[PDB]
């Protein structure tokens, strides 16, 4: 198990524009296109992302290309963020993947706002951090995925994904 397989499990794969859990236009492996309610706006974002005039449909190769970019972007987002980088640095490789997962899902700014949870994680108070992470809109809107990520933070194992 690794961060790519982990996120493939949590995000799934769809080759045509669709709406994610928040109702936002998305494609591929959880690649958010826009928060705009306009499908045309979403299609324009897609054309720009891929580099060609699409029909709202991409290939698997193109989906995996955006995925690679997006995972790299989540890591870059962590490392340039002054609140997230120290937490990431303090973590083992399995829990580092759980933090990348969170940033992939809700963005650098979103995760950096989890101040109290981040502190508990850096203190390695795993059960307490797990309880704190669940006290969130994130957990309430996507509880099964949040549970998997939180179990990964709690145990430092891949038990939730195997």
């Amino acid at each position: 198990m690794n961060i790519f397989e982990m996120l493939r499990i949590d995000e799934g794969l769809r080759l045509k524009i669709y709406k994610d859990t928040e109702g936002y236009y998305t494609i591929g492996i959880g690649h958010l296109l826009t928060k705009s309610p306009s499908l045309n706006a979403a299609k324009s974002e897609l054309d720009k992302a891929i580099g060609r005039n699409t029909n709202g449909v991409i290939t698997k190769d193109e989906a995996e290309k955006l995925f690679n970019q997006d995972v790299d972007a989540a890591v870059r987002g962590i490392l340039r963020n002054a609140k997230l980088k120290p937490v990431y640095d303090s973590l083992d490789a399995v829990r580092r993947a759980a933090l990348i997962n969170m940033v992939f899902q809700m963005g650098e700014t979103g995760v950096a706002g989890f101040t109290n949870s981040l502190r508990m994680l850096q203190q390695k108070r795993w059960d307490e951090a797990a309880v704190n992470l669940a006290k969130s809109r994130w957990y309430n809107q996507t509880p099964n995925r949040a549970k998997r990520v939180i179990t990964t933070f709690r145990t430092g194992t891949w038990d939730a994904y195997k």
